[PDB]
């Protein structure tokens, strides 16, 4: 099933460690994140898709080094929901691409990150959500520095200039 | 709402003059299409209108200058055609694609020539768990229909038909 639910709540398999309301309305302070594959304070939701922007030789690299979900050692998580402005979905596939790599160079920079932190990407503004991404991550601590310095490189970066909404949830797995 | 779900069956806008199964299994002969802005009948289709996944600024500039709007008066023909990719196009990267799509098929230089005689609407639906992977629709008055007919064969004559593995055609007339 490529649909995902991350309930904030008193139940679930990761506790919550604290939230940072980044940019724009923020998210209900809960004890706990129960994420259920398939369709409490929230509820957040969305599927797994098809690639938009890596081309060939991102997808080589990325495949090279990233690691797998799930590995022991990452107990600690960070769900990070995500909206663009208008102004982002009204452009081109070209102009979007142009922002994402050429000019903020994501992949790029994430892939320095790796194989310390593991990552899913969600997509929910096609479901009518109030997000447009659920963006995952999973580290050992010792990335978790790593991890907060990266969060602060994408924030410097042209495609930021698009994000109107972005919530951190740090989670430790139970 | 960006849903719209297409319900084959007894009652609804469209009258069904002909269906056409392409490739692989069909859809099942019905009397009219109902369709509904949201989420006696036989099947259920649906999808989402989403955003731009392949056109470039200078394509949407050329597709704005002469696409016409849903809904024109003569506009009485309608055809419903949903579509299923391969595993082997989903597993290709963007850059793949979009090869494909646009400088091996030329998917919107060919359907330009049709313009402004169609008007057209895409909707995705394989993220949402559907058996077909996209709706289309093309509506145009009966003086396109051999156009129409023309641009479907070369559509499918096209590298990107390479990856098509289902395909129905529903042919509808406006009530
Ligand atoms: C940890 C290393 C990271 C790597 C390797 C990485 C890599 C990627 C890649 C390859 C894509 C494009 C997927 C596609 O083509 O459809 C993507 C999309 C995205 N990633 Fe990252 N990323 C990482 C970190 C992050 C971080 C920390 C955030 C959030 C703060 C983030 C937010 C996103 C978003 C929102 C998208 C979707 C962009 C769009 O479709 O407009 N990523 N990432
Ligand atoms: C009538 C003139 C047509 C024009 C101007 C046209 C134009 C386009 C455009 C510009 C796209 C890309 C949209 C995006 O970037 O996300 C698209 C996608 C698509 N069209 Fe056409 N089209 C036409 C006819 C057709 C016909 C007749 C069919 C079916 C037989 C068809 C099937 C599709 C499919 C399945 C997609 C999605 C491709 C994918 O995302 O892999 N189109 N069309
Ligand atoms: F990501
Ligand atoms: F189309």
């Amino acid at each position: 099933n490529n649909r995902y639910s991350f309930i904030g709540g008193r139940t679930g398999q990761w506790q919550v460690v604290k939230i940072r309301n980044v940019l724009g309305p923020g998210l209900q302070l809960v004890e706990k994140v129960n994420i259920l594959n398939g369709a409490s304070a929230w509820r957040l939701q969305g599927f797994a898709s098809n690639i938009r922007y890596a081309i060939r030789t991102e997808l080589e690299a990325l495949q090279a080094v990233q690691p797998m979900l799930n590995r022991a050692e990452a107990i600690l998580a960070v769900l990070i929901p995500i909206k663009k402005s208008a102004q982002w979905w009204e452009m081109a596939q070209d102009e979007r691409r142009d922002i994402f790599e050429r000019e903020s160079h994501h992949t790029a920079v994430g892939l320095e990150y790796l194989p310390g932190v593991a990552r899913r990407l969600l997509h929910c503004r096609d479901l009518g959500e109030e997000f447009d991404f659920l963006t995952w991550f999973e580290f050992a601590p010792e990335h978790s520095s790593a991890f907060n310095e990266l969060l602060l490189r994408m924030r410097a970066s042209k495609e930021w200039e698009y994000v109107e909404r972005e919530v951190e949830v740090w989670l430790k797995r139970l």
